[PDB]
């Protein structure tokens, strides 16, 4: 008796009940079924022990702002966020001090090949970076070198639609055909595509067309977080679709937590044809797993799979057999994800000249976060704790951490602030991961090589999380090269064009590794075959998804270049930053 | 505390090393056991002697940062002259 | 504030203790061009941050471009920022690497923070005492030459020497 | 064993598999000049000895001088002395800072001893697997070009095939 069930309360689901709630709520009836006890997916936020008012983004944690004429940035978050009226904050990416002058991120540190040097390095003082570059590749950081790269290739690419991005060919061969690491091969050294993995973001057998876009660096560049973490999003969404006043569904039966959906099956009904087979789960310490006994059975006519790639490799289903949906589900990478914050009494890097921003090593920590004191936050407690963040993604250190797992969990201690206020056997919070003891001490040597000291205060607490086992498989998406993804972001919506499944969420859009990409393919599905009309606060400037070339791009017509005065302006005076 | 002998000089002050400390071990010493008035040359808004910490410090009740944005910046800034 | 004061009472004349040159008026050189001969080597106070390279003590990265002084200060604000700003009270509540700061001696905390070629900067180019309570020798102010200081025209003494002849 | 006495017992050829030169017939080069391209610096075999200064990798001073192979033997002595040359039941009850060795990755262990350049300077010049378990990666021989090992003429597979054939 559904008219829309939506799999997966993250934060595509989410969003997609409250539209769907608040449109037609009053005579159509909407259930969000989640796999887990907790509400946002890959954004998972959590307060240690003695911070308050520092969140730990275990998942994502900042947005871009829409730009003035809504056209660019992550439009649907910020004009999203402003809409639920939730708090936003400043993301910093370097120093603000001196006033005067900040110096931003020119002092963080980057500790590669057993030297020691300072972002500034990378055009004060281009000898201290430890890479044998060709002399053309000198005198950029990562990202400028990454941007001088792309305009070798084809002069102005980012600024390409993605229909003209598809066309582009370089030396004989569509860019969307070759991987990134291929295609660089053949215009950068090796000793250069070291030094922009290492100093640098990227994915080596992804498509070039969506790796290869890069934009000058600046610190300048704003991000955004909420104040109370990223979660806040998609439980405010879920809060406010079991708020939704009416309904033939009452408020408190629309969201069904710790329902595995196990597979969906086509049933014989002309007006419910789809059989949801639900299997009920618990959630212990974040850990999920199967409540042995029998499947719940739902009957829908609609079904919005809200769910990553590895989610839709899980269920069971005959659309999953559509040849075309067979082929293209696996036109997509996981990227692995690991999140390890470390707090601190005190910020001990502020004595070092660190502030926000990260640190870069090649040292399996990879990168370390200064993510902020609890004293300097808007109604913080007076006190100096403070979180650092490391995170790595790539393949090649993963064996490493994933070898540190058993043992001992890590216990921490009762810092002086928590005295008389958390037990001590509570300052490290009981997580689906929980981080060992030999883990912690191997991340502190690391930490304290990276930042040059003998010896730093040990941390008081500490969480790790991987974005690793199912049902996520990873952190984020992809699209692999040799794979139309223009055309796979529009179709892969509605897959089968005979059932009346549809698929959202970041994995198969454009905005990729962002809540943009989950909430714009959310909108065009609910604008496209739901009907719904665009929302007030969401302008029409805004294109939620970019128009595919044509289905034949095999001898394609000419690109008429559009002021290419301005195009090659641009790109000799971004060649100039560098000499 | 039954004996009426006092000590004073540097060597048991706060400011070792200085006038000052044999100064301000005299003149505490002074308004405290003998009575004496603070002079009108000396300001009230000087103290004399640190005042200590309680006796019992094991477990201490934890310190309220007074204005951290302001030491935190002035360590960074610190840095920055380094740098 | 005592010895200011007291000086000022006893009608004592007091003048500038100099710890560095005046000229040139304009720009003062201050103590500058003040020399350093450390193992071997020469070099002038203004070395320490306009050539460091000129300092022959095999310095941490992090530990570059201060002279001693401010050196000692970068150290303190690592074990606790704003350390020499807290109250005696306070500093002795303040625990680093699990102790109390005022059970450890300056030597044995530094040695904890400091690379020996630093301690030994600080102590060849430097103030301090080894074996002396961490709590009264780590705190330590930025360095600068324009820090005043006076003297007594008639010499320090000519203080005990008024207070005996006006008691 | 089995292998050289199972080829022996089925009458296949075998012949010397070169791992480097036998010219000159005098002094035999081995494999002193064979090529390292790393970090875009060029060097030869015999540089990791005869001049350490060609490496391109920040190596502690304790493991200057060593080419990759050596510089395991080296940690796996630091680790556990003659660890190599202990039975398998012996090397699961070996137990290093405090945990037994089966119980560590070899790339974990490898970071308690040896620096990340190390680290790299043995997997790039190199074996090994980052996630296996230590007691099984860490065993290391001396670096010799003389060790000798044999090849089928007609091949390895003519090892199975052969058994087929005369099964
Ligand atoms: C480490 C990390 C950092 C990130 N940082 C940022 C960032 O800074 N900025 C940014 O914009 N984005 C960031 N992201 C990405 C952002 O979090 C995601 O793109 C977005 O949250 C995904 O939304 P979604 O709805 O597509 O999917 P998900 O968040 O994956 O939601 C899917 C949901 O479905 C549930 N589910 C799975 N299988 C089933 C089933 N069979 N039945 C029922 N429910 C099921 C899952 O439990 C989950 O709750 C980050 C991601 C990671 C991993």
């Amino acid at each position: 008796p559904l008219d829309v069930a939506i799999i997966g309360g993250g934060v595509s689901g989410t969003y997609s009940a409250w539209r769907l709630q608040e449109a037609q709520g009053d005579h159509q009836r909407i259930q969000l079924f989640e796999y887990s006890d907790r509400i946002g997916g890959r954004l998972f936020s959590i307060n240690l022990p003695g911070l308050p008012n520092v969140v730990a983004e275990v998942g994502g944690m900042r947005w871009m702002p829409a730009t003035k004429d809504n056209t660019g940035g992550h439009v649907m978050v910020d004009k999203l966020v402003g809409e639920l009226k939730l708090e936003s904050k400043n993301f910093p990416m370097g120093s603000n001090l001196p006033d005067k002058d900040p110096v931003g991120a020119k002092d963080n540190l980057f500790y590669l090949r057993g030297e020691r040097f300072r972002l500034r390095d990378f055009t004060e003082a281009p000898d201290k970076i430890p890479y044998k570059l060709a002399w053309s590749e000198r005198g950029y950081g990562p990202e400028d070198l990454q941007v001088k790269v792309m305009h070798n290739i084809y002069p102005g690419f980012d600024k390409l639609s993605l229909a003209e991005q598809m066309q582009v060919k370089v030396f004989g061969k569509e860019i969307w055909r070759y991987g990134f690491w291929d295609l660089l091969y053949r215009v950068l050294s090796n000793e250069g595509y070291q030094f922009m993995k290492d100093a640098g973001a990227n994915v080596a057998n992804a498509s070039a067309v969506t790796q290869l876009p890069a934009t000058e660096y600046s610190d300048k560049t704003v991000f955004l977080a909420l104040k109370k973490g990223f979660q806040a999003l998609p439980l405010t969404l879920a809060k406010r679709f079991a708020e939704v006043p009416g309904g033939l569904i009452a408020g408190e039966q629309r969201i069904r937590m710790n329902r595995r959906l196990a597979s969906v099956q086509f049933s014989d009904d002309t007006e419910y044809p789809y059989r949801l087979h639900f299997q009920a789960t618990r959630t212990v310490d974040g850990k999920t797993s199967d409540v042995p006994g029998a499947e719940e059975i739902i009957h829908a006519r609609q079904v919005i799979l809200a769910l990553p790639r590895r989610s839709l490799e899980l269920i069971q289903s005959p659309l999953f057999d559509d040849p075309w949906l067979k082929e293209n589900i696996d036109s997509v990478l996981v990227q692995s994800a690991f999140k390890l914050f470390l707090a601190y009494e005190q910020p001990w890097w502020r004595s070092q000249g660190l502030v926000a921003g990260r640190s870069v090593t090649d040292l399996p920590i990879r990168q370390c976060y200064y993510m902020g004191t609890e004293c300097e936050q808007d109604g913080g407690e007076k006190t100096l704790n403070s979180l650092l963040m490391a995170s790595y993604n790539d393949i090649g250190t993963v064996p490493f951490w994933k070898g540190l797992e058993d043992g001992a969990p890590f216990e921490g201690y009762q810092p002086k602030s928590l005295q008389g206020r958390i037990d001590a056997n509570e300052v490290v919070p009981k997580m689906q991961y929980q981080i060992s003891e030999e883990m912690v001490r191997i991340a502190q040597r690391q930490v304290t090589s990276l930042h040059d000291q003998i010896e730093l205060p040990a941390p008081y607490s500490a969480v790790y999380h991987a974005w690793d086992a199912d049902p996520f498989g990873g952190g984020w998406h992809e699209w692999k090269a040799n794979y139309r993804l223009d055309l796979i972001i529009q179709r892969m919506r509605h897959p089968v064009q005979e059932q009346e499944v549809y698929i959202v969420g970041e994995a198969y859009s454009y905005g990729q590794g962002w809540v943009e990409g989950a909430l714009t393919t959310a909108e065009s599905t609910l604008q496209d075959f739901f009907g719904l009309p665009r929302p007030a606060w969401l302008p029409e400037a805004y294109q939620l998804l970019p128009a595919p070339a044509p289905v034949d791009i095999d001898n394609p017509p000419a690109l008429a270049c559009t002021d290419c005065k301005k195009t090659l302006t641009e790109v000799t005076e971004f060649a100039y930053t560098g000499i």
